[PDB]
């Protein structure tokens, strides 16, 4: 996408970059004012305003400024101050748009004579660039090639035949010097006229440039943050670099061009060449001034980006309202491999958080889509039409596509019946073998899915390259059969294992699929490359076009989904899903061979031959950029070389010079089969200014590469062009039927095609079949927008200051619980936290430490000694006393019952602490539990068993164990959050076996932690600790 | 029995599951430390075919972000006093986004970068130790012990669900036995 | 019922190469249990089904047991001996 840049943005550029030993002069003196200006500021910042004589310059993009009186020429600043005061800020007109003055350059003039002027013009073609030179300024032709150097030696033979030779070193230093400023940079078109070269130095006092704005990856830095302001007559939106602010981060396309804030026709249409047409047809039916928008999302978004697209067109047309109504155009031709379905559910998203302001503004919309997933997108967009009252008509892929624009206009009715319903000549072949480069397994098995219904022998795809993991397979369908293809990291790897291979399919993106197709140019077995990246640099698509040229290798592509032949092979995600094959009938070979630009078309192209005609042979999408891999002519040939084509349906866009060279290919004869074509980009001549479109190719340079121009030169060399594209289909029909009477068609017999059974996740998802779910969780739910503990979202349980605890109580009762039972959880953590390493699970754990294992094998050596002798007391002793409490029995009872049963009470007696000397961590947790538990029952319990309990021994009191076996219960029966056979269940299925284990892992981990610091090594036991007493000899 | 039931899942954590916030760490600090900008540490990785360490969600991309992720980032950029990690992984993260705007930072890579930041820079460690503990794996037992709880919650929830002995489905089951070898 | 009849295609998500379970007969990689007991392989035969699916010679196969007894113990000093009895000392 060849974007233009101002003046002031290329001498900026030029006097930072340029690398030229003659002297530039006039460096940064520029001065740029606007309405919102302050003089001050232009005095202070610049001082030589006052030193120097001036010139001025609108800086917005117009040419031709010194003939419309737009420029004052030898001024004082005080000149200039009243210059500017009937300009800057009023009306003008260049051509047939008007625009403000919202900007002029003001430089120090130059005096200079006319032998002074010189005239240099850079601009990029597919061949090379061509440098031009003019002696008289106010020509000569050069040609660099592709990846050919333009020394100084070769401007003084060429382009200063005609300088003079006291000024042809001062113009070689600079031409020379401005060539490499002009690739460094990545500019398609720089023209500085005039070039005034004195005996001081050189001079640019004009710079009209256009740079590669695809090429923003490689020249960020040098750049900066450019600005490309728009052509004149229309001004520049936020909302407008918002979208081209998502644009650049994604490898989908995402476009929005505001022609018209007031127009009542806005359109949402997916696909960057279904844009255009429908952007035809609506000025076909007049409504060029109620045109508000031109707009495309292509290549795949996603329901986020989407949504953000959809928002945005949302809120431009809720701003004012219309007395008769606004449309809203959401169409598009069936996709390849966008997701409808994620795709109208961001549309959907977006119409719901804007239904208030569209009820407003009576808004009607109209949608036509089709394309994988294509049903249920279109059954949530009829859905957000009755629940929100906004009126939405869907219509699908069995209604015409341009159709939508009748209705919505007033001139066509609306059928209420149909909603809810070197190079070779043969390129490929049923033998033909691809690799694929990327994980695209959704494509891969598109393409395998495509073979078995064509009848296939072999699936296309041999292997797959991805560079980012280990070789390995990948498991694929050959209908209901399961297969293997291999997956390598390195392609030198899968050409030399799959020499049968001659297909590339490169899934790289724009910044990676240069380096991947130039390494696959180095195997002589690849004949064809596929190349499904948009946005690749125009100078870099050169050098692929340049070394396919010399290794006679085809490439179709970039920005194409690439191409069908039915019955052979397919390329990638061309002709969609399987439901889409099957309805168009691209199983079995036809007699049309078509070649078009966008991907979009062809998949509506496919559709409109398959209701009109017994096929389709071949169908080939070029791809939408400015220089394709392959043209239309080395494929319109290879048609006509190729006996199974019998006719021809090529489909073009505005820009370039492409669709005449067939118009010279049918004069002279080369072409003799029936050619029917048409050239979508009617519109943008009847626009007001200049409209790039979604496609980096779609720009007319001149009046004979517009659309309607060439839709007239085709119609004089007797190819059948319809009056629009909605009348593509009864021509290409019209033609048909008159091969079929000439007897040189003769359709073939119909054979029922192999049909493969139906995905499991698509008929799941649609409800056919039923399968039941092997597992039932309760504690935490993973695939939302949000993580959720147990109903409560994951912002929620951070907002509401819940901590390791507060957590606890979701992840294993599913409650919310108290603050004080809360805080009680984790203080429980911190006193069972760790207590030494003489300990069996922490010997265990130092043990796996130090003999070299990682951190979790450590841990789970020492954690799995935890069990009944070890760690067992906390659940052991709130079974013990619950047991007594809940069967009625004094303390005194329950004593002497567990000593005539030959049983010590679990949770009480310490080695130690006895009485008077306590144990400090029970008489911590014993102080909290008693000042914030609302009852503690079991806990009294227990101290007037530990009361009788040191009547015997002062060390039988209860353990850090009992205390918190009793009060965990106590915790769960006396807050509030449980019932009784719910707080007895947890403690049956083990909850306080949990509260020791999450506890003491902290301690493990510590203790891998400390021995991994101290570097201790592989421990062997002592032999003289252990008694060896093995038999005499059995 | 819990110790058995949380020591069978315990074990999968490693380097494919829950392995992604110590090597997110050692991934990031490396490149810091050797010090270059965040587009050569991006362009250093793609050379080397290999993806960066915490950096990528399946669905929550950009103007929908992880709500995980932003809980923790807010807290760290108030209370931390100075976060040199966290600021270069941002910055790779302004980067990768330019790509897909699926790759941000995960929350395995957010609790890396970050628990880094905690260390050498709360003035209790000095570089030599705090790039110890990231050796031997602090980061390890960081997400061992945070996932330990949940798993727990697991355990504790199929008992209550009574759910009964597992046999996994012959048909999800692919058995490519040789012939008699 | 869908499965079965075809409508469906739903991918499997495991794969296997040691043994077949769904049969008349255990197969331990292509052979069945009832030859792997005619032809006399013992554990280390066995083991030569199920981690390298192959027929090994009888002297490979009779190696393979003897590695498994001179490394069936080595005293309750070494690290892993000594974990195990902690473990057994503690009621697991
Ligand atoms: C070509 C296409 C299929 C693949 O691109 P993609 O899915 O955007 O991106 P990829 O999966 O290649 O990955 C994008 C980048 O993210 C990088 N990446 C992915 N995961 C990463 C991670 N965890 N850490 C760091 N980087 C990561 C990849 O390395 C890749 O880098 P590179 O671009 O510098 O090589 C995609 O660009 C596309 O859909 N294009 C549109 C198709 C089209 O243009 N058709 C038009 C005519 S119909
Ligand atoms: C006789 C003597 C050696 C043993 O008594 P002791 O060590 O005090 O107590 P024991 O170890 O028998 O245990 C005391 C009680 O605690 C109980 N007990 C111990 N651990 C317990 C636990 N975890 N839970 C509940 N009860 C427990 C025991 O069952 C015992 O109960 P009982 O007395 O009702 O049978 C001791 O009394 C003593 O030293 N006496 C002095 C010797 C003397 O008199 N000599 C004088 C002349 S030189
Ligand atoms: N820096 C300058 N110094 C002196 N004269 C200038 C300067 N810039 C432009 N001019 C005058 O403006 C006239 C046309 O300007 P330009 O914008 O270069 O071409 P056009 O407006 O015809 O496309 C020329 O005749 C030239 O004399
Ligand atoms: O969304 C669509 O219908 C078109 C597209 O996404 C991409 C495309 O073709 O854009 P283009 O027409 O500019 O080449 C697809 O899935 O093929």
């Amino acid at each position: 996408s060849a974007k233009a840049i101002s003046e002031q943005t290329g001498k900026e550029l030029l006097y930072k970059f340029i690398c030229t030993t003659s002297a530039i002069q006039n460096r940064f003196k520029y001065a740029r004012v606007t309405p919102d200006t302050d003089w001050a500021r232009l005095l202070q910042d610049h001082p030589w305003l006052l030193s120097q004589n001036l010139v001025v310059k609108p800086d917005q993009l117009i040419k031709r400024r010194g003939k419309l009186g737009l420029v004052g020429v030898n001024l004082t600043l005080d000149g200039v101050k009243s210059w500017l005061k009937p300009r800057l800020g009023q009306e003008a007109t260049v051509g047939k748009a008007t625009g403000f003055l919202k900007n002029f350059l003001i430089e120090p003039f130059v005096p200079h004579s006319q032998a002074e002027e010189f005239y240099v013009c850079i601009y990029a073609t597919r061949e090379g660039d061509y440098v031009l030179f003019h002696h008289e300024g106010g020509a000569q032709k050069l040609l660099v090639g592709v990846d050919e150097k333009l020394n100084p030696e070769d401007i003084k033979k060429h382009l200063l035949v005609h300088a003079p030779e006291d000024k042809k070193e001062i113009l070689a230093s600079f031409i020379s010097g401005l060539f490499n400023f002009y690739e460094d940079l990545y500019f398609t078109y720089l023209e500085i006229n005039p070039l005034v070269v004195t005996k001081d130095g050189v001079y640019v006092l004009d710079l009209a440039a256009k740079v590669d704005a695809t090429a923003d990856y490689i020249c960020k830095v040098k750049w900066g943050d450019i600005e490309f302001p728009p052509p004149f007559g229309r001004e520049a939106y936020p909302e407008e670099a918002y979208i081209a602010d998502l644009d650049a981060k994604s490898g989908a396309s995402l476009k929005l061009t505001l022609l018209n804030p007031k127009g009542r026709i806005w359109t949402m249409v997916a696909g960057g060449g279904a844009s255009v047409v429908y952007s035809d047809t609506i000025c076909d039916l007049g409504g060029v001034n109620e045109l508000a928008n031109y707009g495309e999302y292509s290549g795949a978004p996603s329901e986020q980006q989407t949504y953000d697209y959809a928002k945005t067109i949302l809120s431009l047309m809720t701003r004012e309202k219309h007395p008769d109504g606004k449309i809203l155009i959401i169409g598009g031709s069936i996709a390849n491999f966008t997701n409808v379905a994620a795709t109208f559910k961001g549309i959907v998203r977006a119409i719901r958080d804007y239904q208030g302001p569209l009820k407003e503004h009576e808004v009607t919309i109209f949608v036509r889509r089709g394309g994988p997933n294509y049903q249920e997108g279109l059954r949530v967009m009829g859905e957000v039409g009755k629940t929100t009252g906004i009126p939405i008509h869907v219509f699908g892929t069995e209604t015409h596509m341009t159709a939508i624009v009748g209705m919505a206009l007033g001139h066509r009715p609306i059928p209420n019946q149909p909603p809810t319903a070197g190079k070779s000549t043969t390129l490929f072949s049923r033998h033909t073998k691809a690799i694929v480069w990327g994980m695209q397994t959704r494509a891969v098995q598109g393409m395998l899915d495509f073979d078995y219904v064509c009848s296939r022998d072999e699936p296309s795809v041999a292997a797959m390259v991805y560079p980012f993991t280990g070789d390995h397979k990948q498991k694929f369908y050959w209908g209901h059969k399961e297969i293997l293809i291999p997956v390598f990291k390195n392609m030198a790897d899968a050409m030399r294992k799959h020499p049968e291979v001659d297909v590339l399919i490169n899934f790289a993106s724009l910044r990676s699929a240069y380096d991947s197709t130039m390494e696959t140019m180095n195997y002589a077995q690849i004949r064809t490359i596929a190349i499904i990246a948009q946005g690749i640099p125009e100078a870099l698509t050169r050098k692929l076009i340049k070394k396919a040229d010399q290794k006679g290798v085809t490439i179709i592509g970039p920005a194409t989904v690439g191409g069908i032949k039915p019955g052979c092979f397919k390329i990638g995600n061309t002709g969609g899903m399987l439901d889409n094959i099957l309805a168009s009938k691209l199983y079995r070979p036809g007699s049309v061979a078509y070649v078009s630009r966008s991907g979009g078309m062809s998949n509506e192209l496919n559709n409109i031959i398959s209701r009109t005609t017994d096929g389709v042979y071949e169908g080939v999408a070029i791809g939408g950029d400015r220089y394709p891999g392959s043209t239309f002519m080395d494929h319109v040939l290879r048609y006509q070389d190729t006996p199974g084509v019998k006719m021809i349906v090529v489909l073009g866009e505005i820009g370039g010079t492409e669709e005449y060279k067939i118009c010279r290919g049918i004069k002279e004869g080369r072409l003799t089969k029936p050619i029917v074509c048409w050239c979508i980009g009617t519109c943008a001549t009847m626009f007001s200014s200049e409209v790039q479109f979604g496609h980096a190719g779609a720009c007319a340079n001149q009046a004979s590469e517009t659309a309607v121009a060439k839709n007239q030169a085709l119609k004089e060399a007797g190819v059948f062009v319809p009056r629009s594209f909605d009348e593509l289909g009864e021509i290409i029909q019209s033609v048909y039927e008159d091969l079929v009477a000439n007897g040189v068609i003769v359709p073939a017999q119909e054979v029922p095609p192999p049909t493969v059974p139906m995905d499991y996740s698509w008929a799941r998802e649609l409800g056919l079949i039923r399968k039941p779910a092997s597992f039932m969780t309760s504690i935490c739910d993973e695939r939302g927008q949000e993580l959720i503990y147990a109903g409560m979202p994951i912002t929620e349980v951070f907002k509401e200051e819940m901590g390791i605890g507060g957590v606890l109580g979701l992840l294993w009762f599913q409650k919310r619980l108290p603050k004080y039972s809360c805080q009680f959880i984790e203080m429980c953590l911190m006193v069972t936290a760790d207590h030494g390493p003489a300990v069996s699970g922490a010997h265990n754990t130092i043990i796996c430490a130090r003999a070299g294992k990682d951190l979790v094998s450590s841990l789970t050596s020492g954690l799995l000694t935890i069990g009944d002798r070890f760690g067992g007391a906390l659940d052991a002793a709130a079974k013990m006393f619950s047991k007594a409490f809940d069967s009625g029995i004094i303390p005194m009872e329950f004593v002497n019952k567990m000593k005539k049963e030959g049983k010590l009470i679990m949770g009480i007696g310490h080695r130690v602490k006895s009485i008077n000397n306590p144990d400090m961590r029970v008489q911590i947790l014993k102080d909290y539990v008693r000042q914030h538990f609302p009852a503690t029952p079991l806990l009294d319990y227990a101290l007037e068993v530990e009361k009788i309990t040191t009547s015997k021994k002062p060390n039988l009191i209860l353990n850090v164990d009992g205390l918190i076996g009793v009060a965990f219960v106590d915790m769960l029966r006396n807050c509030g959050s449980f019932t009784r056979e719910e707080a007895d269940e947890y403690i049956d299925i083990g909850a306080l076996n949990g509260i020791f284990v999450l506890g003491r892992s902290m301690g493990f981990i510590g203790h891998y932690l400390d021995q991994k610091r101290l570097k201790q090594g592989l421990y062997r036991h002592p032999w003289d600790d252990i008694s060896y007493v093995l038999p005499e000899h059995m």
